[PDB]
């Protein structure tokens, strides 16, 4: 029987070193595991003695002073070619995009990290890093970085939260700082205080797309946080959703703040708030990272989540990512327990399921699963009427609610009944996800 050990790390950013997985999150929090199931908490908050930066208030004083905050927001740690660990740290006042983004470097992944300096600021009253006066409708909040190598070995950093949008900068592979002359870099999506943050870019060698993951909505339990994805053949875009909408054009209306209605039609929404059979479930799952394992070919979505009825409590969750026939990733409905893709036959997948329809909205509503049956005759009955078929090794196609969904079947552990179940997870061109988890073991 699978065993989990939980940790609390907001906005987890995954990195593997020395055969061990680490997550680095906000508030200088971190955790590690060798199996992605049993995590050990390393650090939890910004304070004297935090092992990652034990003198943090002195070490990063310029950042705390600029941001007028006593904590840190969502970092990234990335190993560069010198073998050292580069932490892109940031702080934000919280009520406005008054933020600083800097670089610290460690010899060892668990610290200590040493400050190399601030290299981006937002929320100044005056000249911004692009030379024009700072304007949060068009300039980023300098937080939430992800620094990554593309398949050509070029180093990039994508970043941003709300404010002027999500931007990407080309980075110096030797110093870890941005190449000169870029200002805030190139916009990928957003503007006008859109609720979009937590960018993360992952390349998949089979489809040869870069996937731009991002979180729409608000992180709190009333915020409707949801992970969405878009893709491009290039690390720096242009990024498109499954309807071919250009992410660069997605933003709230001029003169508005947090215009969710304008942005929610866009992107492929992978997961919102849900509860299978009203047992446990997730609320505002989001701010993800993602990992592709070259050895196994498996991919993983790593994120934090809140929970129905548990207020603002959050923990790290890991779900396997599968790849549908169209080259869009689908999230396995249950957390990772060591399971792998297998050949399924018709008798394996026929039967009753709990169905979650995540939809395409930004919504704080917790969506309850409803019962359907995948009948032997290829029809879906119960909560919805439709059709389905299994193709290839383990692909599913469903037709429901006027749409066609392409996805993948996967046997998983259900941690609410302590039993193995059959699942499917699929996506429509329209960008909404459906999950099924079988009533049968
Ligand atoms: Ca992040
Ligand atoms: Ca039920
Ligand atoms: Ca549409």
């Amino acid at each position: 029987k699978p065993v989990f050990s939980e940790v609390t790390v907001h906005d987890p950013s995954i990195i593997k070193a020395n055969g061990t997985y680490y997550v680095f999150g906000s508030h200088l929090a971190s955790a590690k595991s060798t199996d992605l199931m049993n995590w050990t908490q390393i650090s939890s908050s910004v304070h004297d003695g935090n092992p990652l930066i034990p003198n943090v208030y002195e070490e990063l004083k310029e950042t705390f002073e600029w941001a007028e905050s006593d904590t840190l927001w969502a970092p990234d740690v990335t190993q560069l070619e010198d073998g050292k660990f580069y932490m892109y740290y940031n702080a934000c006042r919280g009520d406005s995009p008054r933020s600083a983004l800097g670089l610290a470097v460690a010899d060892d992944i668990e610290g200590p990290y040493k400050n190399k300096g601030i290299f981006l600021k937002s929320g100044m009253d005056g000249i911004s890093n692009d030379g024009t006066p700072y304007d949060a409708t068009k300039h980023p909040n300098v937080v939430d970085p992800h620094t990554f190598f593309d398949q050509n070995g070029k180093l990039w950093m994508v970043y941003g939260s709300y404010s002027g949008g999500i931007f990407i900068l080309e980075m110096d592979k030797k110093t870890g700082f941005p190449l000169p002359g870029q200002g805030y870099g190139k916009k990928l999506i957003g503007g006008n205080h859109s609720r979009i943050e937590g960018a993360y870019i992952l390349y998949h060698p089979e489809t040869q797309y870069y996937y731009l993951y991002m979180s729409f909505g608000g992180l709190a339990a009333d915020g409707g946080y949801n992970i969405r994805v878009a893709r491009s053949k290039n690390p720096d875009g242009p990024y498109y959703d499954a309807e071919g909408h250009a992410m660069i054009d997605v933003r709230g209306k001029e003169g508005t703040l947090f215009d969710d209605r304008s942005i929610e039609p866009y992107g492929v929404k992978l997961m919102g708030n849900f509860s299978f059979n009203n047992k446990n479930g997730y609320v505002s799952p989001g701010h993800n990272s993602a990992f592709y394992d070259e050895k196994s070919g498996k991919s993983y979505l790593i994120f934090h989540t809140r929970f129905p009825g548990r207020g603002e409590e959050h923990e790290v969750r890991v779900h396997q990512l599968l790849m549908n026939k169209q080259g869009w990733p689908v999230v396995a409905p249950h957390r990772y327990a060591g399971e792998k893709l297998e050949k399924v036959k018709k008798s394996d997948v026929i039967g009753d399921y709990e169905l979650v329809r995540h939809g395409k909205d930004i919504s704080a509503d917790i969506k309850e699963s409803k019962e359907i049956r995948l009948n032997q005759n290829g029809k879906i009955t119960g909560a919805v009427a439709g059709t389905w078929k299994n193709t290839g090794h383990n692909k599913i196609e469903l037709k429901i609610d006027g749409k066609t969904y392409d996805g993948v079947f996967l046997r998983q552990w259900d941690a609410a009944s302590e039993r193995k179940v059959m699942t499917f997870s699929a996506l429509s061109r329209e960008g909404d996800a459906v999950w099924g988890s079988s009533l049968k073991r």
